[PDB]
DNA sequence: CCGACGTCGCATCAGC
DNA sequence: GCTGATGCG
DNA sequence: GTCGG
């Protein structure tokens, strides 16, 4: 609908959400404000009321209540608490570096660790992930647009083919659903010579190569079948210097990939809908495989895939285009 | 009432 | 040194 | 926090 319509509401649950994430570490609180949030941000219609807004499913007695105060008087009590507390504001400011989480903005803070500038006065008790998150704050929170999304997939799938032309590189996420910007660069990698039953630096070599030709320009972490790290497009001599991104490269088994796309493409909402249809069907999918199911219910063994449609033949499913997998 | 709520690879730390 | 727990994305 | 066994 419109932001218009419930942003008040919608606004007001996401920071409650954030404060029991990083400040109660509470993660299902969090969760459950984040879904109430979503139900609402899609509901076309003003709410009026508590008691409108509980119909709703993730919407319960204590939301309703906080949306009763905040529609009558236009505020909450307890978030605006939370929000001139200065603990409180300062560990939840932290946790928007990468590698600073809860724990770590918790334990900053209890030392005088407030700011961005107490954490550049204090490099050495910072990681080395906290560090690159450090130093690309700013750049971190920008979205990318799809145009710069499509130069980095331009130049990730050149590369990856230029080490051998037998890697499959599929980048998921929203972006592959047709998303106009995005958030991070999530790339699925893959190779005939790595299945469930037989990492040769297989993904070392696609990391050395986007290292090698000035890509990626930094590591989060990095073993055989996961890298996170940064990227940046190239810059035109006389540009603006692009802003760095995060990427992160997953070496999956053949026979697992496309199960590997399939999960990674989403979105979430529509994962939860191929999920359950499954198992009305006699079959259980996760993020690796699908198995059938028993009278019992006891799994078989995985099925072979070989594409995306397979998944979908197998569940009795039309096969439904990255495009309109939004549920 | 009261437990579930997504999963996991990798970096790092606790403990031995 | 090694194994397992924890934090984090 | 919300849901449901
Ligand atoms: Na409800
Ligand atoms: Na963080």
């Amino acid at each position: 609908p419109q932001e218009t319509l419930n942003g008040g509401i919608t606004d007001m649950l996401t920071e409650l959400a954030n404060f029991e994430k990083n400040v109660s570490q509470a993660i299902h609180k969090y969760n459950a404000y984040r879904k109430a949030a979503s139900v609402i941000a899609k509901y076309p219609h003003k709410i009026k009321s508590g008691a409108e807004a509980k119909k709703l499913p993730g919407v319960g007695t204590k939301i309703a209540e906080k949306i009763d105060e905040f529609l009558a008087t236009g505020k909450l009590r307890k978030l605006e608490k939370i929000r001139q507390d200065d603990t409180s504001s300062s560990i939840n400011f932290l946790t928007r570096v990468s590698g600073i989480g809860p724990s770590a903005a918790r334990k900053f803070v209890d030392e005088g660790i407030k700011t961005l500038e107490d954490l550049r006065k204090n490099e050495d008790k910072l990681n080395h992930h906290q560090r690159i998150g450090l130093k690309y704050f700013g750049d971190f929170e920008k979205r990318i647009p799809r145009e710069e999304m499509l130069q980095m997939q331009d130049i990730v799938l050149n590369e990856v083919k230029k080490v051998d032309s037998e890697y499959i590189a599929t980048v998921c996420g929203s972006f592959r659903r047709g998303a106009e910007s995005s958030g991070d660069m999530d790339v699925l990698l893959t190779h005939p010579s790595f299945t469930s039953e037989s990492q040769p630096k297989l993904l070392h070599q696609v990391v050395e190569q986007l290292q090698k030709v000035h890509f990626i320009t930094d590591t989060l972490s990095k073993g055989e079948t996961k890298f996170m790290g940064v990227c940046q497009l190239p810059s035109k001599n006389d540009e603006k210097e692009y802003p760095h991104r995060r990427i992160d490269i997953r070496l999956i088994p053949k026979d697992q990939y496309y199960c590997g796309v399939l999960y990674f493409t989403g979105s979430d909402i529509f994962n939860k809908n191929m999920r359950a249809h499954a198992l009305e069907k006699g079959f259980t999918i996760n993020e690796y495989t699908i198995r059938p199911l028993g009278v019992t219910g006891v799994a078989g063994e995985p099925l072979p895939v070989d594409s995306e449609k397979d998944i979908f033949d197998y569940i009795q499913w039309k096969y439904r285009e990255p495009k309109d997998r939004s549920e």
